[PDB]
């Protein structure tokens, strides 16, 4: 009952936006979203084109870029478009409903213009996820929730997790998947994303935990792999990369038994 | 004993931050945050300008503002220094400690270059703190801990909320309290700020509720009520700002004993 990526993709109660991510990662043999955490455009957009034959997920972080404008989205969208794969924006959107409906739509990074997908916070409550949806746009988005934190001391356990994990399968109509560190849905619908990832264990200084893509993808049973220091802080950026979709991919294929 | 604004400015472990905001309350006789969720840089400087004589502290979403700049930020410092109110940006900060502190030093807003106050989701775990802390400490900067959120269905409860107050105590060189509903922590140089206020009963179409100032303040023993559309929404915003903080004020009084 495990399915390969491309199955999942033709899923009846598939979102579109997920379909389209699985119909590409099947295609590239990639289950790699890249962290693109830097301070310049510049170096974002080298990033993409470099690295996006590599990666299914491009996550941004618009708010540390020294010199956002809407014109440099353009030109990640036609990267993206090229190389085949989906923007994230990692906003973590985590109040009232009416807030973050404007966070979402407007203001100066205007998200929704240009992210194929964002992720929320549930510890609002569900508000959080309607505010969301009624930003109106003829657009294909989606939306990840933060079911668990890669973080020690994480608070994102237990009945906190379930809560996400209902809040999800209540509005899958947007809600595509969660950010977490193992499989907390058995509906093979939603995407899991896991953040904390290195080929070596360990951590960094502020909190940040490490496991390997073969403890996340093949033990504990996620899909995807955030990865940005592993990656982004390399000696050879594309040869860290290609470690990692290799590692990714393989532990992957290791679930789809024969 | 419960101690006047004037008295907890005073505390031996009072924050730099805390005692200057508390010391302009009781000057200026006002408990009232102003919540400007402006799309535009010249209303929240005409709303900085006129209301400033009525609030202790002003609250920002820079990210909704459509044309933000660092010279809005300039402008905003004047008024101010002008008025005496203190400047919190409602960033919510929600990630591990080397994001977080990369969101707040740098980028495209410098938070905190300009912000007095900016407050945390306690989610992620200590690091959130501790890379905030890094930017924040040495500059005299404080930081607000969300223990409790006033949407229907928040998971900010219970065990959580203990988690936030907890965490508060182990940071108070750089925490300087919460957002919160009610009195979470005992200790007076902690500063309770509430949203979801207004004059009366209800809410809002996505999970907002909002309780007024005499039961938030005066029954729940809060110090600071943050409002937004009870007072942006008014035909006189002037006037109803002064009801606000009327309301806010005396609520208080009454907590003071005999
Ligand atoms: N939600 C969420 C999370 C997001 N992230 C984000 O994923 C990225 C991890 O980057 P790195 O540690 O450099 O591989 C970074 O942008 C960080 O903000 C987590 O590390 N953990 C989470 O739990
Ligand atoms: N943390 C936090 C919270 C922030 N806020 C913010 O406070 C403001 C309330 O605005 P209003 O409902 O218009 O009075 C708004 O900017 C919202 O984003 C909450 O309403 N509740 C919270 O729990």
């Amino acid at each position: 009952m495990e399915l390969s990526f491309g199955a999942r993709a033709e899923l009846p109660r598939i979102h579109p936006v997920a379909s389209k991510l699985l119909r590409l990662m099947q295609k590239k043999e990639t289950n790699l979203c890249l962290s693109a955490d830097v301070s310049l455009a510049r170096e974002l957009l080298q990033l993409a084109d470099a690295l996006g034959p590599s990666i299914c997920m491009l996550k941004t972080h618009v708010d540390i870029l020294n010199d956002f404008t809407l014109d440099v989205m353009k030109e990640l969208i036609t990267l993206a478009k090229c190389h085949e794969f989906l923007i994230f924006e990692d906003r973590k959107f985590a109040d009232i409903g009416n807030t973050v409906k404007k966070q979402y739509e407007g203001g100066i990074f205007k998200i929704a213009s240009w992210a194929d997908l964002v992720n929320a916070h549930v510890v609002p409550g569900s508000g959080v996820v309607k505010g969301l949806q009624e930003v109106g746009l003829p657009l294909h988005r989606g939306c990840l929730l933060i079911a668990e934190m890669s973080s020690t001391g994480s608070l994102a356990t237990g009945d906190y997790t379930r809560a996400a994990v209902r809040m999800a399968e209540e509005h899958s109509e947007f809600v595509v998947g969660f950010i977490s560190g193992s499989r907390v849905s058995m509906k093979p619908e939603f995407l899991h994303l896991t953040p904390g990832v290195q080929l070596e264990a360990g951590g960094d200084n502020l909190g940040q935990q490490y496991n390997s893509p073969q403890e996340v993808i093949g033990k504990r049973g996620s899909d995807i792999i955030i990865v940005g220091r592993g990656i982004i802080s390399a000696a050879d950026r594309l040869e860290a990369a290609e470690m990692y979709r290799k590692a990714a991919w393989e532990a992957y294929l290791s679930r789809l038994g024969v």
